[PDB]
Parts: C-alpha cells; sequence; structure tokens
C-alpha cells in the first residue's frame, strides 16, 4: 500500500563524518514526489543539521534524530522524549547514586573525569572517565580484558536495576550505556506505525548485530535493505521506486 | 630596573562579562611603549581571547589563561604543568573516589551528568552536574543558600584531607574548585619572578579577602592595586607611567 522510505543518515545518505551531497539531497527530493522519505540519526538535531543542511524539517517528511526521542513530521515537532522524563528522578537518581558509590570502590591505575555522561537516551558510564587521554583509554581497555572490570560492573546493575526497564550495553574502550528497553533506532517506528504505512522499508549499513541499524533492520515491522554507501542507498532505489 | 605591569582581565582591563574597549585597549598599547605589560585571568584561553582580541598572545607581552597553567611570552607556550603531575595519582584518586562517593549520598531534587570535570589546574565538582540545564541550573542555585550544600561538602572536605595541600573555593552557582595551595593568579609569578623586573605591578577589580584577585594583591612579589573598573585602571597607570 502507501510506504515510507526511512534511512539511517552516516553511512546511508552520507559518507562517514561528512555532509550530504548535492546530487544525492537531489536524488531524495526526486523519490519524494513518488515516496514519502524518512530519517533517522543516533545524534542530536544540530549534528543532523551539519550532514543534511539546516532545513531538514521541510525537506524529509520526517526527522527522527536521537533515534527517534526527537521527532518530527510535516515541519513541526512531532514528540519530544528524554530519559529522565520516562524514568523519573526518583529512579535516575538511584541509578547514578549506585554507579558513582560503585565506580569509587574500582581500584583504578587511574581516574579521571566525567564518570557520567547523561545524554538524552542513555547513561554513558565510564569506570576511567571520558576525559582521559587516548594513551590512558588503552591503557584501561587492556586492564579490562584482564580484570573485566565492565563486566562485572554491568552485571551487578543487572541485579539491582533492570526490572525497571533498562538495558545495559558493554561497548567502546571504555564505557558501558544504560537506556530504557528498546530505545534504540527501533524507538523511532512508534511515530510512524500509526499512520497508515502498509510497507516501511529501512535502508542502513550497520545492520548486521552490534550495529546502531540492526535491531531496526531485525524489526518484523521494517522491509529492511543493508547497504554499502551512499552509491548503493541510490542504486537499491532506482531497483525499487523506478 | 624594568617593571611589569600584570593586569586582571573580567573588571579590570573589561567591564563584567563584556570585552575590552578600543578606547582600554588601544591605551593599553600606549603603555607598551613605555613598560612590558600582561594579563591573567582565571578563564581558558578561548575565553580571554573573546574578551581581548584573538591575536592577545601578540599583543601582549605575557599572557596568562588558567591563573597560569597556561601561560605564553613573547607569543610562544611555556612550560606546563597538570593537577595529576604535582599531587600524584593516589591523592587524586582519593579525592575523586570521595568526592564521588560524597555525591551518592546528597539529596538532590535532580542529578545528571560530569559531576567532576578535571581541568589543567583544578578538578571542579558539581553536586548537581555540570551538564544540567539552564534550568536545572537556578534550581540547584537557590537550593543550596537555603540548605548550603556546596559549602558543607566543601567543610567536609577540608577535613578529610586536611594537610595535603589543597585549597577549596566555593564559586558561581553550582560547583567548587579543589586546586593545588598556590595555583591561584599566584601562579603565574613563577614565569615573570627573576626575568630581570624590579617592580611588578598589579592591577585587579577583586582584591578583598575571598576574591580572585586577593593573593597576587597581597602577596609581597607584587606591588598590588585595587581598581574599580577598567576606567580606573587608566586613571591609575596614567598617574604612574605618565
Ligand atoms: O557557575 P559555575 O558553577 O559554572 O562556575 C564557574 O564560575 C566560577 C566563578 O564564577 P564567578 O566569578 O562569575 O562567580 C568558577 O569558580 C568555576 O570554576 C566555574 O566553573
Ligand atoms: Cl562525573
Ligand atoms: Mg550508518
Ligand atoms: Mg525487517
Ligand atoms: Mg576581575
Ligand atoms: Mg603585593
Ligand atoms: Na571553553
Amino acid at each position: 500500500g502507501p510506504a515510507l522510505c526511512l534511512f539511517d543518515v552516516d553511512g546511508t545518505l552520507t559518507a562517514p563524518r561528512q555532509k550530504i551531497t548535492k546530487e544525492m539531497d537531489d536524488f531524495l527530493q526526486k523519490l519524494r514526489q513518488k515516496i514519502k522519505i524518512g530519517v533517522v540519526g543516533g545524534s542530536d538535531f544540530e549534528k543532523v543539521q551539519e550532514q543534511l543542511g539546516n532545513d531538514v524539517v521541510e525537506k524529509y517528511d520526517y526527522v527522527f534524530p536521537e533515534n527517534g526521542l526527537v521527532a518530527y513530521k510535516d515541519g513541526k515537532l512531532l514528540c519530544r522524549q528524554n530519559i529522565q522524563s520516562h524514568l523519573g528522578e526518583a529512579l535516575i537518581q538511584d541509578l547514578i547514586n549506585y554507579c558513582l558509590s560503585y565506580i569509587a570502590k574500582i581500584k583504578l591505575p587511574k581516574k579521571r573525569g566525567t564518570f557520567i555522561e547523561f545524554r538524552n537516551g542513555m547513561l554513558n558510564v565510564s569506570p576511567i572517565g571520558r576525559s582521559c587521554s587516548q594513551e590512558e583509554r588503552i591503557e584501561f581497555y587492556e586492564l579490562d580484558k584482564k580484570e573485566n572490570i565492565r563486566q562485572k560492573f554491568v552485571a551487578d546493575l543487572r541485579k539491582e536495576f533492570a526490572g525497571k526497564g533498562l538495558t545495559f550495553s558493554i561497548g567502546g574502550q571504555i564505557s558501558f550505556d544504560v537506556f530504557p528497553d528498546g530505545w534504540d533506532k527501533r524507538y523511532c517506528l512508534r511515530h510512524v506505525e500509526n499512520d497508515g504505512y502498509k510497507t516501511i522499508y529501512f535502508f542502513g549499513d550497520k545492520t548486521m548485530p552490534g550495529g546502531n541499524d540492526h535491531e531496526i533492520f531485525t524489526d518484523p515491522r521494517t522491509m529492511g535493505y543493508s547497504v554499502t554507501a551512499p552509491e548503493d542507498t541510490r542504486r537499491i532505489c532506482e531497483l525499487l521506486f523506478s
């Protein structure tokens, strides 16, 4: 029936760490006369504006920055959500308080700063601290492969907080992430599932496990299409919609 | 012998939270023809550049951002030291671990992120979290006037870490600073002392007990002069050097 084309932004409509090109922006604006188009990325609205232009809200039918925690539909803000409002201040504080108390008892070679990074969609907890040098990151990534610091911290947090709808995910070199269950790229589906689309195509490049596109690709509500670069996204869209 | 004029920036050359006037900026350059001049502030280099010009390192013979933990002389950066190297990783970790366990026990309306911010010449500690929004910032500032949160946290710290060579200072709205003893504005004199000068004048608008210009006004190496605004600094300098 009526369909929607949802795109990951980085890697799919744009080369990594690069702004959209005038040729792809035009391709999509022409594909917009055929089908309704929308974008989803984990970055704030200011980075989505640096990657797709400061007029993104008027050129895409849907804009879902921050995995859809911020949503725009037809030029207006549809919704706004953040981890503090969903989970409540009490539970937010109980999690921060356990994490600070826990990190204070970890015997590490070095401890720097920003042990807790409050993002609108998650909490990025660092035993060492995100403010550390790159040489200190590596020093902790190797000490963690031996003493399994992040694993034990996440396992004690899973035992104390996870019945409150919380997921814990070790990743990177120095931190793990604490987000409400389902606040990956899948969160954006709840603003398009009620708009009457018989099929919702989705295009992303990190569509294999451990990727930021994987969960939205594996969801039954999407017709997922893995991609490798923006030229490949224009290749598949020509084969699909003429 | 030769002399040097050290100036506070905010409130001494500039008005509160303002750029320098082109009148005062051109007066200081007519004084440089007759005496080497310098500037010193608590702000990062980029904030001193926004107040005095992007070419400050070439308009002034000495430029001492971060109270001198970052120091420029005749355009080139001078040897540098940081809070980790001076205090040691053990005291650092012991202060961080103590501050973290203390913050986990404060009952606040809201807690967010970046409770500890590792800077070159100090550790900034926010009971609420530095990442807090402007609304959450005012909220904690007004509560702390009533409950004296910052005040009690600094009193406990002065006790637990007595004799360890650390000073504590509540400034602003959401935080307090912890710096090595002597790392106030006096730190910068280590780069101008025994450099040929027989007199080192200083000018500051906050030279009273508890101000950021106090210890460098009362330090014996200096010839302190207390000012009220940019126009008063002009008056004293025209009295001394004209
Ligand atoms: O307000 P905050 O917590 O961001 O605090 C900010 O300002 C304070 C002084 O500010 P003022 O002299 O204007 O009172 C500084 O001590 C502090 O390091 C800085 O983070
Ligand atoms: Cl922190
Ligand atoms: Mg991508
Ligand atoms: Mg699917
Ligand atoms: Mg001042
Ligand atoms: Mg003096
Ligand atoms: Na800055």
